[PDB]
């Protein structure tokens, strides 16, 4: 069981299959309105899903540290070693990984933060962004 | 921004410093039960999303095959080698590693599944395994 109806996975498929929303709305005998109202409720709850995942997995981190609003992406490094030693617990990538990863997912506008978000580390050492600032 | 509420997330952010649910009832000046309610109905939350998520990877899913109830484990890589064939791509994994993958993530009981599932390849070329069978969605 998931968050989605059995409705909005047919309809998804036959998304990925190739067909228009006119062709699928003919198919289900449903209106073209219905069938894209519905597309875009399933896509909602697939990114909300996909934030609770990231919630949880980040929940339960390794080390996490966190990014503001303006902030250095060149920082960033240094702070996650820094509180990685204050735990005692290895960070088992370079300075230079952890850059071209924050370039490939962060909310950045060159080097620079455009919005706040947290960097941390998996429960299996994934790198991993959220947007969630969790107080501690 | 996700399906779980404030309440819940500052509760499961407790259970994993290590806190009692007696404890956190405590905290949050309620009862025991409802703390275990709510905790309970979050990791439900989280798996249905995590479901969500297998489901959406599945629909944009590179090539997949069916196994039904009763089907043999070792019979799974030729049907998945067979189909990769038609569909003209790779699947970067052995008849050992795919063997050893349903053993680990498939209902199956001692090489015979106990239910239907799907097999299938992400679109990050990972292995996966779904329990909801969309191959009947095709005409």
């Amino acid at each position: 069981k998931s968050f989605l109806t059995e409705q909005q996975i047919k309809i998804l498929r036959l998304r990925a299959r190739g067909l228009k929303q006119s062709e699928i709305a003919e198919l289900l005998g449903t209106s073209r309105a219905n069938i894209s109202i519905l597309e875009r409720r399933a896509l909602e709850k697939i990114e909300k899903a996909r934030n609770t995942i990231t919630i949880w997995e980040q929940i339960n981190s390794k080390i996490s540290v966190e990014v503001r609003k303006g902030e250095d992406i060149f920082t960033v490094p240094d702070k996650l070693f820094k509180k990685a030693d204050e735990l005692q617990i290895k960070v088992p990538y370079s300075t230079a990984e952890i850059i071209a990863f924050l370039v490939e997912h962060a909310p950045i506008s060159d080097r620079i933060a455009k919005r706040d978000f947290t960097l941390f580390l998996d429960a299996r050492d994934r790198l991993r962004i959220s947007e969630c600032l969790l107080e501690e």
